[PDB]
């Protein structure tokens, strides 16, 4: 990745320039065959020699095309920034969407790391969860985004674990209730509760309904740093302790386990530092979380009274239990 | 990869890196985080999680102990350096600084107005023209013309928005019996007044401080400007040129003289800006009378 060039790899034009595009919806506009800079802009609401300059720029890139008469085509590789495509690429680019807007905070990135501190505030002036809990249109989003993470690493998950066993099992901070609704399906004996705040709990809630689950599926909102619904035999931390730092992972930890005591389990689920660096500083830039090793995983495990017993690989995550220490 | 293409997080690690003068802490003999964020004044765990995203992409080293450091391309990082780059992206530099700028690029897309506004609260040229060192940052950081125009007929000529010693300069030693004056900024100014004062152009050199908007140093057989007119909107610059009018009267001629696709995006993201356009500028103002090309850069004479 040295082959690039110091100033290249500093470069905040392109990125910008692709994440206005995806934003302003360029490539689908010209599909509709508002191809001028100027058919693009009074269709976009935009400035014509303004994003005239952005398109000359993004075909230098190689993403459009643009003839001798000014009107601009899409090449197979801009077709990726479609809201139709099917790779989905345009929505985590889109600043309306939850990612696409919190990426943003990265320009505040020399915050966090004088501070150790969220940088998405410095930005926004509120944190990530309070501005997803104010905005449908955010939360959904960010809920749509998670259930395109959970296709990729979690399809099949209901086999990479004896599920059945657990009777009844608690998802906290479970979100729409995706996981559960693929683990109820699969173990038709088996009951749970997803748990998290107003906006996914509903959704959640929804989906239960929808799918005819409300049996045997609940939703309790609640905060996870308060008492959780006890007495289940597992509770459920899927891709959570990363959005936490130290402090506030095993005060989570904690409730999981006063939840399920000596009979109980606890599973992480999640990308042990075995993505990388790069989902590290995201996790850092918007909630001052961290991507944790097993070993950092196994060092909270103990402050919450709980231990490792094992660690499943299932894709891009593993599924990590704990127990009564 | 597209969703490659957009990332953010590589671009502002190396910057706060920069920043931060990493590179130079660990020349120094800085090489551990907790020492690297004592020297830089950061915080030593986060500090440590840059340095790690760095270390993936090739500016650092780091052993099994602990210690940090440089790589070839790491060395780059350095404010020693040769190459320079750190002043583009120590956000205590100009461009360094301006790039943030363009976190608001779609403010310049859907407007047409300067991004940098957006976030910094002031302009681009207000902290320039404030701080001599950024100023000179930003200029260090970026000939024949004279031999191409009579410029001697004109006797002295005021250089409008001249920044530092630049053109002027080089217009008084093909001509060393013109005299002239860069109208500019206190921060350019200084620069401009250090400049002709090194060079030996006291004589016949001379700096004033001012805004090229209100009434301007009259007298002048010539008032030029010289990459000033696209940092700026129409108005702003038949704004600009009713003060050389009001300065030349057709006495005197107004000469208006003016690579990157990136950088055409920097310059809307800073400014906002970019013959019938020196004629738009003849219609609310002195009139255009010619036009002399060179190379890629023009020379539009008015009167
Ligand atoms: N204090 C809190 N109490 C409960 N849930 C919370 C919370 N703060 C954040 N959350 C939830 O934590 C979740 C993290 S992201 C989604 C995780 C979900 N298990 C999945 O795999 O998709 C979000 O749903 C967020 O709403
Ligand atoms: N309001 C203003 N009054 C005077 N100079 C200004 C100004 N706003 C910007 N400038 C100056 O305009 C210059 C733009 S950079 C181009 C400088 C020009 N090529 C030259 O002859 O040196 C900078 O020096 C900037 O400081």
């Amino acid at each position: 990745a040295a082959h690039i060039g110091l100033r290249a790899l500093a470069d905040l034009a392109t990125p910008m320039a692709v994440r206005v595009a995806a934003t302003l919806r360029v490539a689908d506009h010209i599909a509709a065959g508002h191809r001028t800079a100027a058919e693009i802009a009074s269709a976009a609401g935009a400035h014509a020699d303004s994003l005239d300059r952005l398109l000359r720029h993004l075909v230098a890139v190689g993403l459009f095309t643009r003839d001798g008469q000014g009107v601009y085509g899409l090449t197979e590789f801009g077709e990726q920034l479609r809201d139709d495509h099917a790779a989905g690429k345009r929505k985590w680019l889109d600043m309306n969407s939850a990612v696409g807007r919190g990426d943003l905070g990265f320009v505040e990135l020399a915050h966090s790391i004088r501070t150790g501190q969220p940088a998405y505030p410095v930005r926004y002036g509120t944190s990530f969860w309070e501005d997803l809990g104010s905005d449908p249109v955010l939360s959904a989003s960010f809920d749509t985004l998670m259930s395109h993470h959970l296709e990729l690493d979690y399809t099949g998950i209901a086999a990479k674990y004896d599920w059945a066993a657990l009777g009844h099992v608690v998802d906290v901070g479970g979100g729409s209730g995706g996981l559960l609704s693929a683990l109820l399906t699969a173990h038709e004996d088996l009951s749970g509760t997803v748990l998290d705040l107003q906006g996914p709990a509903s959704a959640a809630h929804r989906r239960f309904l929808d799918t005819g689950l409300s049996g045997r599926a609940q939703v309790v909102v609640g905060s996870f740093f308060d008492p959780l619904p006890a007495g289940a035999g597992g509770y459920v931390l899927s891709a959570v302790l990363h959005d936490w730092d130290d402090l506030s992972a095993v005060a989570i930890l904690r409730r999981c386990a006063e939840a399920a005591g000596s009979g109980g389990v606890v599973l992480v689920i999640e990308a042990v530092a075995g993505a990388g660096t790069g989902m590290d500083l995201r996790m850092l830039t918007y909630f001052g979380g961290k991507e944790r090793s097993l070993a950092e995983l196994g060092e909270l495990a103990a402050q919450a009274g709980l231990a490792v017993r094992a660690a499943h690989p299932i894709s891009y995550v593993s599924i990590v239990e704990m127990t009564a220490l």
